[PDB]
């Protein structure tokens, strides 16, 4: 009930709400403080750059380049042939890759180098091309994906089918809607980004910002793509470099040839935005003149890239504005009665200097710290790129200045860039998350496992290179791969402090023993060699078990899920690292009582499961909702922490009625072999008691009818399939079976009662001694009083007492009415004389 267990429990759950004390970023930054210091300097941050080409890989890095995919041959062929549009790029909702060509689409997958899916129709150039989102009310529901392209006509909507191939991939299918058109004039039309409904807005090389509705209305006197700006902002020169979008709020970013953001909240119609004002970069740099950060040197760099922060990631900031000084801006979108917003926090790039791939002695200047644009640019040179990429640093929390460092110099020019983790939250408002309140949705070390590690795909100049925006596990397990031989065993407790440490050991080494032995090697060394150890366990089964305690039965899904998946991927790729399937004497005791409570808890997993999906399988009350009687939505029970080591007695009962219905048959080895290897807990309820019984007769009752067909089945049941039924007090037994006419279901009951509990008829001088019983089965004996009292089924019941197999069905009643056979004779003559 309340021992070193559950105690331990709510004590890792108050470290959970003290890891979730970040607040969410607003709060780590304190961007409330209206000062320059919100920004993020470069005292506070250290750039470890290793160069392109040489053996050296980053032990530390927030990516990690992994595979180059190169550009359709017949691509290249037509883009020679191509003379005014070239924009290559990835579209991660269907991770395809594309480069706007001159005016058709021939559209290729990079994964397996993709068919460059040929459409040569159209006849006026796609300044770009776009990926938006299949709107409810045009399609047919299995189109997955839509194709917007431009014309110097107008721009179009394609529709796709996205499949997957013989995950690599969906392969596509050619969809067509041609209406999609109208020409009106010569805005040009590039910026093509969409929500999660699929709202098509474009600008492009003029900065007109128009949402396309693409409407199942194919055109009829106006084609069918018609072109909607929120332009109340006449803006002669705006070059729009790019949009972005803040789902979470219903807000729109746009970054101009100088990054000026309109302010956007969807307007009130529903379809469209309302935009009412406009902000330049001339606003954030007077800000910043105003700011106390050093200004005159932040003059002048022009804005060249954004990045939306939605209100899961910050209370209130709004997105990351990227200059060509590659400065990270971050701004805010709100209106003050979006519409006003303040400037306070921008992260600088690091002090080390980009120059050598060659280490150069490393530095640290924790006073306010500045470098030249050559190491703020990302593509310092117009030919070669460096990819430049960071999330933030959880564990430097009291360090929140510093961000995750890494270097991918590479060779050609970039020209595309977004996460492909970024499609695990592109139909849904959040981008990358970690929870459904801003608060955790940044730290990547709670949510590394129960989703994929954060993954890229950089388009280049000549393909695409891909990356993988790395865990702390990953960089984690990697520095444990390092040690090899700053300090990595001293630097992780640096950053995992011998509790996120010790957590990622048993973990990692958990997780990894199944595939990587030697990494579960590293981490259970490093956590072996209140304890942080024991924190460590905490903290890993709590990132386990809040799945059903505190987050939605969702993460209880895919942790279970992936679970599974670790256990049969060590089985059938046993041939790598073996073992787990069947001074340092304290450092190996630690040790061993950690992995000794690792395999229990994956025996635990694989126990609870099939238990779990035994009782998922039985689905007890889970549709009460379809069958009504007053229950509903049993789903949202599943979610609350019930399922796992809180709800007992009555999921018991549960699952007794669960197995009353018994919708599989031939089925009950399976259900014996959870009985041997689940109700291995002696003192305890192998099988719940009482409501389990009238659980059971509810659905054996309405599931099957004794009378009408199997009667013996539903007895037979009641003995072994729902063996959960018998062993009953005074309870609600009584009503549970008072439906029934008939006696043949609480005569068996009490049969075998006295089967499993009477051994030898004593209840003979349970009165026959005399001057010291009835009770506890009165209960039965009561209960077939009032039903015949109330009768007089019943008449076919008087063969049964008549030739019981046991005298208790001899003796209860007979006394009964004979007080208001030579069993009771004795008493009687007896008791006369």
């Amino acid at each position: 009930l309340q021992e070193a267990l559950e105690n331990a429990g709510r004590l890792i759950d108050r470290q959970l709400q003290e890891d979730r004390m970040y607040p969410d970023l607003s709060e780590l930054l304190m961007v409330s403080a209206p000062n320059n210091p919100t920004v993020s300097g470069m005292s506070d941050m250290d750039y470890p750059l290793q160069g392109p080409g040489l053996l050296s890989v980053p032990n530390l890095p927030e990516i990690s380049s992994i595979r180059r995919v190169p550009l359709p041959p017949e691509l290249v062929e037509q883009f020679g042939h191509m003379q005014c549009n070239c924009m290559m790029g990835v579209f991660p909702p269907i991770s395809r890759a594309w480069l706007t060509i001159d005016s058709d689409i021939f559209m290729w997958n990079y994964e397996d180098g993709g068919d460059l899916a040929y459409f040569d129709g159209l006849s006026e150039t796609i300044l770009a091309v776009g990926l938006v989102k299949p709107k409810a009310g045009i399609f047919q529901p299995h189109v997955r994906h839509l194709l917007v392209l431009a014309t110097p006509v107008d721009i179009v909507i394609l529709g796709l089918s996205y499949a997957n191939l013989q995950s690599l991939s969906g392969g596509m299918q050619l969809l067509p809607d041609p209406l999609y058109s109208l020409p009106t004039d010569n805005t040009y039309l590039l910026t093509i980004t969409s929500t999660d409904n699929g709202r098509i807005f474009l600008a492009g090389k003029d900065g007109c910002l128009y949402e396309v509705a693409y409407q199942a209305e194919a055109g009829w006197f106006s084609q069918r793509c018609r072109k909607i700006n929120h332009s109340k902002s006449f803006s002669e020169d705006d070059p729009i470099l790019q949009i972005a979008i803040d789902n979470s709020r219903n807000i729109l970013y746009t970054r101009s040839e100088k990054g000026v953001i309109q302010v956007y909240d969807l307007g009130q119609d529903g379809q469209g935005m309302s935009r009412v004002a406009s902000v330049s970069q001339n606003a954030i740099v007077s800000a910043a003149g105003n700011i106390a950060r050093t200004i005159d040197r932040s003059v002048f760099k022009p804005i060249v890239q954004i990045a939306v922060i939605e209100n899961s990631e910050s209370l209130d900031c709004q997105l990351l504005a990227v200059t060509h000084a590659g400065v990270r801006l971050y701004f805010s979108t709100c209106p003050f009665r979006p519409n006003t917003l303040t400037l306070v926090h921008v992260r600088l790039p690091p002090g080390f200097s980009a120059s050598s791939t060659v280490e150069k002695p490393s530095k640290v200047h924790r006073a306010l710290y500045s470098k030249g644009i050559l190491l703020m640019a990302a593509s310092e040179n117009e030919d070669n790129d460096i990819l430049w990429c960071v999330n933030h640093d959880t564990f430097p929390f009291q360090k929140p200045m510093m961000e995750t460092q890494m270097t991918a110099g590479v060779d050609g020019h970039s020209w595309a860039l977004s996460a492909i983790d970024e499609l695990k939250v592109d139909k849904i408002i959040t981008p990358l998350n970690k929870d459904h309140i801003p608060i955790t949705d940044s730290p990547v070390v709670v949510q590394q496992h129960m989703l994929p590690p954060k993954k890229f795909v950089l388009l280049s100049a000549q393909g695409s290179l891909m990356f993988h925006k790395l865990r702390p596990v990953d960089q984690l397990r990697h520095l444990l791969v390092s040690n090899v031989g700053g300090e990595e065993i001293e630097r992780f407790f640096k950053l995992h402090q011998e509790d996120q440490a010790c957590a990622t050991c048993l973990i990692l080494a958990c997780s990894t023993a199944a595939c990587d032995r030697e990494v579960s090697a590293w981490a259970t060394r490093a956590f072996f060699r209140y304890s942080g150890k024991h924190n460590g366990i905490c903290i890993y089964f709590s990132r386990i078990m809040g799945n059903i305690w505190d987050v939605p039965c969702q993460l209880l899904e895919s942790v279970l899920q992936e679970l599974k998946g670790l256990q049969e991927f060590l089985d059938r790729n046993s041939q790598f690292a073996g073992g787990p399937l069947g001074k340092f004497h304290e450092a190996q005791l630690s040790e061993k009582i950690s992995l000794q409570a690792i395999q229990q808890l994956v025996r635990k997993s694989y126990q609870a499961l099939a238990l779990w999906k035994l009782l998922c399988e039985h689905q007890f009350t889970i549709i009460v909702a379809e069958l009504q009687k007053e229950l509903q939505e049993q789903l949202k029970i599943t979610t609350f922490k019930d399922l796992v080591i809180r709800d007992k007695e009555l999921t018991g009962a549960l699952i007794a009625s669960l197995i009353n219905c018994y919708i599989r048959d031939n089925a009950a080895v399976d259900g014996i072999s959870l009985h041997l290897q689940d109700i291995c807990p002696l003192l305890y309820s192998t099988d719940d008691a009482i409501c389990s019984k009238a659980n059971e007769l509810l659905q054996r009752s309405r599931q099957v009818q004794n009378k009408t067909e199997k009667e013996r089945m539903l007895r037979e049941s009641l003995k072994e399939y729902q063996k959960i039924s018998n062993q009953v007090d005074l309870s609600n037994v009584c009503a549970q079976y008072r439906q029934v006419r008939f006696y043949e279901g609480v005569v068996e009951l009490s049969l075998t009662a006295a089967e499993k509990k009477d051994p030898q008829g004593l209840g003979l001088h349970f009165y026959k001694h005399g001057e010291p019983a009835f009770q506890e089965r009165l209960n039965s004996y009561k209960c077939i009083t009032d039903t015949l009292q109330e009768l007089v089924h019943f008449e076919q019941m008087l063969k049964l007492s008549q030739r019981s197999k046991d005298e208790l069905f001899s003796i209860a009643l007979y006394n009964w009415l004979i007080q208001v056979s030579p069993f009771l004779e004795p008493h009687l003559v007896r008791m006369a004389k």
